[PDB]
């Protein structure tokens, strides 16, 4: 009955009936983004009205559409020419990824290019990456990718190893034609092989670990009904999908006592943007937002069990539509698990003689996603203590250049000739917070100094400041490690049991936010990017920091349109949007595959609840 | 034959019979501390001495001496009497604990005082808290403790849910007199109880939490050998004890491809102190030196098999001086295990069609300790990527005080009427360095912003730089985590396949810093805590960042007075002081017990290696 439940298949087959139905879904059409909308704020006594949003690409060279479908009444509530040139392309489709080496193979300039570095053309591969929005006027309004190769020397070879720097071509993949093929020069292609399953280059495996064996003999301590609703220790959640954001989870509660009370109403990843770092004119141009561009969850992996995850999982396998509006499952692409985190809470105390431990644990959402050379693994936690935590896990192979003679200030060198661009991978968290109901408030919250004087007189005191975000032109903030800088999301309206407003608290880990100048592409393009917090009044079509079109456009829309609004957001409906991001200058040890490395965020209980929310947790 | 092991039984009860051959602990002493003394420098070919270093107390008065013995030669080294009104007070003695109570409980000021409140002597539990240096000049060259009362309702009642507020005693532990009784007047005494074990309380126990099970069938992929030395997945140690310090790592090395290379010389927490941050005088006092006043080792807890540690455990047994010479074995003192932890590396290629996922895990060496009303666990985590991690982890009971009418900017609410005092947890982690061997050098690393135009005129260029502190004047840094600033330690004449010095990257966590006035006594007993990271040249006798005489021990000793040696540190043999820390705003939610909260700090190579160290773990 729920209507926060998984996409059926059917659901998206009955989107592609009436789509066809109705002459949107023609021969020359293909599904670029399709997803299930969030319920319509109060839709209390009102009956589901189940309803889609597709983005309608023609490879005829036609207008797309943006539509919006009721699939439980079998109609088109809306439909929408979109002007691309103004409110931008529609996501990068699979089905371009293969376009763009495949016209290059016949382009003469492409073909002189390989020719004057003795590179057989059956053996480069072009990865298929987005544009941006750059100097190139012929470009506006036209979807272009820019290709950059990479040798394979044989089937199973790893190309990253071989990168052909110097090189970049621009392809219109709707008309298939080649735009622009620029060669500044040639470098040497690095030879040394980054085959990490080749025994020539891992040695001889290790023999020297031992089985953990990780098991629930009772099985998991959660329940799962509805298809998609968890019930954990308290918790209560539903685990959405989409194709863009990937998981994505409603309805955050806790049963404190007899009582509900809500702390998010949605939590996602609403965008991720990597950008790089190297002033080439090969490279210059490369910013890819994974999210808004690409689709993170349309390439989520099928995860095996006891090699991806661990333990006793659940797995949900969501569904999405292919380009002709047929549904596809991703078999096992949602691990759900319950893990021990250590201990909890523990005193010993001597007057009493009484001797305390309780051990912690998390209830974990993932998915792991892969886009061309990266691969990304996205966390929730649940922990029982209230604390609610994001992950993300940055993997793969580092993109590659070739590694200058006489170096380089924004490349790094991984083998004899190989290079590693210096980049970002930068996350944005939109979090439509419910802290005990709709009615929040956010405050920044400071640690104060004190100076040695009269009312501290040993100059030990220190104290905090908390400032009420009243409305959205004052809520756009940024980090302060050293002053312990955080973010309070209060209702001011729900009061503990000491009187004081109910709240969470986010810990930001405080690294680097968008490095790229001010006056740049990027820095336009991934506005977001550049501060660590914003906080918006709810609409319900401000979903993205980006807006709802990435791919090759220009700033106008996001998240600083969405605040120039400058709305009351003391005690309403609110959206945090919190910027989170690492800042990678490789090392040889991240080749020639990268152990993993981690960004997150959490939000902890700061007076939500009348006393620790964990005492009735039971010994050993 | 190692050098390194952890003391016996044996050792212990002969450096006892040493001292008494010597006639250096007849009936009136008391050993205040005892440990081993690390193997000199070079120590090549030279067999082995164990030496241990003892404190040696008086109850009768008469100067306290330090002492070097040979337990292998059976020999007094060195013998010197201390002045400690120069040098600093012996460490609190744990039978100095219940002294305060005990002479508190037949002093008239302090029974008036309980009987304006009307408190039953007999149940009012009298924390023994270290004094520090403030502006009682009858207290230099005394031992001093300070009391604060608690009343405990019943034997197994938690006296922490009912502080005395207004109220607060000095004692001269030596003579047995009371100095000071100091009352300001009556607060309340909360009423509420914080028993976390009480029905009442807690409510039913949950019934929903379902059984893990972590087992390894084949036993630990660690071997201990000679007691103490560790081997797991290429990393080689030695785990170390002492009162004092508690875990302390030695030797830590990785054995790639064939030789043993080290990383870290010795790790250990020199110090860690709690500041209190309310101005009020009843508590403005307050620094608890865990470490340096006393001795977090000796209150190791024995921890319990799936309780405390979980999973297939190792356990040492660490030996320790009571106050007599006489050893006393800290049963399961220390937790020693492996677990895995997650996605090591994943990479699903679409060009070569190869599928790859590998799980990481990690090498755990724990202990717990308690000190009255807080419980921290320390552990260190050795990666299989190379990555060294320490962690704390902060539980017990808060420290209470009254919740004044009115409110607060230095106290939160626990409960009705109680209050918690603002404070902070800071840690000093002494790392001497051995990247490579012994000659080190440190760098700081600061990310770059580069500006649009020439050269960048896209204006996506980032950089970094890296400034070689080069003498210890110029080693005392600060954090920017605006700048993701991190510190190298290279080993400038050990050179990787790219000709790159080998080095570790250390990534704080840019917490605050301690927040006391910088004219406080606090700022200058705790200097090591008003900055991040201090590099100094080793030397024997520079164990900890204040001194090896802590208790009522002024500024004087320790970081400030190593580093005006001015000493070249470029390329020697030098020591990594890094301060981190936790500070606490008390939340309802850590009352009754606290969950636990963490902080840490963590070393990843940089460029150590010639490629990642990991290729050669096997699948699944
Ligand atoms: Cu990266
Ligand atoms: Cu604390
Ligand atoms: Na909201
Ligand atoms: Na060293």
């Amino acid at each position: 009955a729920s209507p926060f439940r998984l996409a059926s298949a059917g659901e998206i087959s009955e989107v592609q009936g009436i789509l066809r139905t109705a002459g949107l879904l023609g021969p020359e059409k293909r599904i670029a983004y399709l997803g299930v909308l969030d319920p319509a704020r109060g839709a209390g006594s009102e009956a589901e009205d189940r309803r889609f949003r597709v983005f309608i690409h023609d490879v005829s060279g036609a207008r797309p559409q943006e539509v919006t479908v009721s699939v439980t009444n079998g109609t088109v509530i809306s439909a929408v020419e979109l002007d691309t040139a103004a409110t931008g392309e529609l996501p990068v489709l699979e089905e371009e990824f293969e376009v763009v080496e495949q016209l290059l193979a016949t382009d003469e300039r492409w073909l002189k290019a390989l020719a004057a570095r003795n590179l057989d053309v059956s053996k480069v591969r072009v990865a298929p990456l987005s544009a941006g929005v750059f100097e190139y006027a012929e470009e506006r309004g036209r979807r272009i990718l820019r290709g950059l190769a990479f040798v394979q020397d044989f089937p199973e070879d790893s190309a990253w190893a071989h990168p052909v720097d110097g090189l970049v071509a621009y392809v219109d993949v709707v008309s298939k034609e080649v735009t622009r093929v620029i060669d500044t020069g040639v470098f040497p292609v690095p030879a040394e092989h980054g085959n990490y399953t080749d025994p020539e280059l891992t040695g001889p495996l290790r023999t020297t670990q031992k089985p953990i064996s990780i098991t629930q003999p009772e099985g998991p301590s959660f329940t799962v009904t509805g298809g998609n609703h968890i019930e954990w220790e308290k918790w209560s959640l539903d685990v959405g999908f989409d194709v863009r954001e990937g998981v994505v989870l409603h309805n955050i509660a806790f049963r404190d006592g007899d009582r509900l009370r809500p702390i998010i109403n949605r939590a996602s990843i609403a965008e991720m943007v990597v950008p790089y770092g190297d002033p080439s004119p090969i490279r210059s141009w490369q910013n890819y937002f994974d999210t808004g561009e690409y689709l993170v969850g349309q390439y989520a992996n099928s995860l095996e069990l006891g090699c991806d995850c661990l333990g006793d999982i659940t797995y949900l396998s969501p569904v999405i539509s292919d380009a002709f509006g047929n549904p596809r499952e991703i078999r096992n692409g949602i691990c759900m698990h319950e893990e021990d985190w250590g201990i909890l809470a523990k005193h010993s105390d001597l007057w009493s003689g009484i001797n305390y431990t309780r051990r912690n644990r998390r209830m974990v959402i993932s998915f792991f996603t892969t886009i061309g050379n990266y691969d990304y693994g996205f966390y929730w936690y649940l922990y029982l203590d209230g604390t609610i935590e994001f992950e993300a896990k940055a993997t793969g192979v580092v993109f590659t250049s070739a590694f200058p003679e006489g170096g380089s200030d924004n490349i790094s060198q991984l083998a004899p000739g190989l290079g590693a661009p210096f980049h970002q991978h930068i996350f944005s968290a939109r979090l439509d917070m419910a802290i005990d109901g709709f009615t929040n408030r956010v405050e920044e919250e400071d640690v104060v100094r004190q100076t040695m004087g009269p009312g501290n007189e040993r100059g030990n005191a220190f104290s905090r400041k908390r400032t009420v975000l009243t409305r959205e032109s004052e809520a756009v903030r940024e980090a302060d490690a050293r002053t312990g800088r955080t973010w309070i999301i209060s209702n001011p309206e729900s009061k503990n049991r000491l009187n004081e407003p109910v709240g969470y608290k986010l810990h930001a880990h405080n690294q680097p936010t968008l490095l790229a100048d001010p006056g740049s592409s990027i820095a336009r393009r991934a506005a977001f990017a550049t501060k660590d917090l914003w906080v918006t009044r709810y609409a319900d079509d401000e979903r993205y920091p980006t807006g709802d079109f990435v791919n090759q456009h220009s700033g106008g829309a996001g998240l600083p349109s969405y605040i120039a609004q400058d709305r009351d957001i003391d005690g309403q409906d609110i959206v945090v949007w919190h910027t989170f991001g690492l800042t990678h200058f490789p090392r040889v040890e991240d080749w020639p595959i990268m152990p993993v490395d981690t960004v997150g965020f959490k939000l902890r209980p700061e007076g939500f609840f009348d006393r620790s929310p964990v005492l009735d947790v039971p010994a050993n």
